């Protein structure tokens, strides 16, 4: 429920 994870571009990554 509601929302949790890390997105990955190019060579960095962030949460939310």
């Amino acid at each position: 429920r509601g929302g949790r994870l890390c997105y990955c571009r190019r060579r960095f990554c962030v949460c939310v």
